[PDB]
């Protein structure tokens, strides 16, 4: 009847569809995510397909979207806070690692603010299990900096304050397959300027992971 997601963060009620490639999200507090998807479909589509899954439809208050793990045989997901948090300042400064597939195993605790020492290790963490091939966990960096470039060159123009929205990196432990996109809309506001807390988050994380692809 009911088959539970593996979430790697979040609070909120999320199953599988009852249909492949789909994952049923729960509005809880009030249907601002839907309004949000809606808006941004009307005023910046190109911005919606090229990093937000894709919603398919609402269902009472779930949201059918796209299951962001469905082609991959051993995805590894890491979910990062970008937006800004509700309350308290985030965990390493510009942006807030959630959590990651293993992360229990290297006794990653989401409460913990970080150094930019811990920081890196802990991303480093999460790339562990694309394995010791070198020269193939640079392509998965490399390619996820290529779209995350794009994403903050296109944010210039976005009059949206992207509060809570994480990033949702994956890549195959093969390392054959990756990719990152924008998800929780939830708390997300129209203002008459672009984000720079958004873009900040972006920007540093583009240099930590071009750091990462760069160290011999
Ligand atoms: O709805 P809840 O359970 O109170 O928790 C949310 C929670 O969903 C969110 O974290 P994440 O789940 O997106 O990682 C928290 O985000 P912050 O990291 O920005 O604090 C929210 O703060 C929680 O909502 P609230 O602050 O209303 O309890
Ligand atoms: N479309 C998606 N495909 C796959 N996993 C997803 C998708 N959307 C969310 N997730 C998973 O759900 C978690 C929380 O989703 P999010 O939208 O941030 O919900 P919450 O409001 O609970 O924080 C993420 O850490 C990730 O593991
Ligand atoms: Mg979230």
């Amino acid at each position: 009847s009911i088959r539970i997601f593996p979430r790697i963060a979040g609070r909120s009620y999320i199953i599988y569809g009852q249909t492949s490639g789909i994952i049923c999200k729960r509005m809880e507090k009030s249907d601002n995510e839907f309004v949000i998807y809606n808006y941004i479909s009307e005023h910046y589509d190109k911005f919606l397909k090229k990093y937000v899954p894709k919603l398919y439809g609402k269902n009472n208050d779930m949201l059918l979207l796209e299951d962001l793990t469905y082609n991959y045989n051993n995805p590894n997901v890491m979910d990062v806070k970008i937006g800004a948090r509700k309350r308290k300042s985030h965990t390493s400064g510009f942006f807030s690692i959630r959590g990651y597939t293993n992360s229990h195993d290297y006794k990653f605790d989401p409460d913990e603010y970080l150094t930019s020492e811990s920081t890196i290790n802990h991303i480093k963490n999460f790339m562990e299990a694309g394995g010791e091939n070198r020269d193939k966990t640079k392509q998965v960096l490399l390619k996820w900096i290529m779209k995350l470039s794009e994403l903050a060159n296109d944010l210039f123009e976005i009059n949206l304050k992207f509060d809570g929205v994480s990033l949702i990196f994956i890549y195959d432990d093969d390392c054959s397959k990756c990719d990152v996109n924008v998800v929780d809309f939830s708390r997300v506001k129209l203002i008459d300027t672009n984000d720079q807390m958004t873009i900040s988050a972006v920007t540093n994380l583009i240099k930590i992971l071009s750091e990462l692809a760069d160290n011999p």
